[PDB]
């Protein structure tokens, strides 16, 4: 019924396009440990969606009761990137490429809206999902001042795509990303790819919930028409 209005599908990357969250949480946990701070892997999952800078500053606030400095942010983020990239490269989430082909055959525009500044993953989008994405139709860490769970980044996506909120759908895996799309006024589909409870995604504002990218792909022609 509102399927006819759709012009674009706005994907998160980590936990949606790439199976990168085991690595991200491991790397966050490790760099913090090495710096002197406690950030569990579970808590690192809860920070999914944020920019690295925002994640660092918030961990500092929660653990030490202060702001991280700019120097600390850049140093920790650098070290986090080395760790992340020291693992065998994150592979495609099963179902993501199949879904992107469906989206494209429907004449819809793929976009990426991410808190990521990981150039290794960002530059691999083309090689993993050929023909799908374009840098002008993407929002990354380099585009935002606040990032998720601020609607900012989803708001910028709409603008970049020349879209209204009712002309897009958000595909998210993170609570803070579901929150951001929801607050930008966009119909948001949640996929629970991590170890989090499915309720936290619904409470964040998800209009739909799926257990995996493959099951969403399998059910794509059902919603909502």
């Amino acid at each position: 019924h509102m399927r006819k209005k759709l012009k674009a599908v706005l994907f998160d990357m980590d936990g949606v396009l790439f199976n990168s969250m085991p690595y991200h949480s491991e790397a966050w946990h490790q760099v913090m440990k090495t710096h002197g701070l406690d950030l569990s892997r579970e808590e690192a999952y809860m920070h999914n969606g944020r920019t690295g800078a925002s994640t660092i500053n918030i961990v500092f606030q929660r653990e030490l009761g202060k702001e991280a400095t700019q120097e600390e942010i850049e140093s920790i983020y650098h070290e986090k990137s080395i760790l992340f990239n020291s693992y065998p490269e994150a592979e495609r989430m099963p179902g993501a490429w199949e879904l992107l082909q469906k989206v494209k055959s429907e004449g819809l525009t793929p976009m990426v809206v991410t808190g990521s500044g990981q150039l290794s993953l960002l530059e691999r989008l083309e090689h993993n999902f050929p023909g799908m994405f374009h840098k002008e139709l993407m929002v990354t860490a380099f585009d935002v001042k606040y990032g998720k769970p601020n609607p900012e980044p989803y708001l910028m996506a709409l603008k970049k795509g020349g879209l209204k909120a009712d002309e897009a759908v958000v595909i998210e895996n993170a609570p803070l990303g579901v929150e951001a799309g929801h607050k930008a006024g966009i119909f948001t589909i949640a996929v629970n790819t991590g170890p989090l409870d499915g309720q936290v995604l619904l409470d964040a504002g998800a209009d739909l919930l799926f257990p995996s990218m493959q099951t969403l792909c399998d059910s794509w022609d059902t919603i909502m028409l």
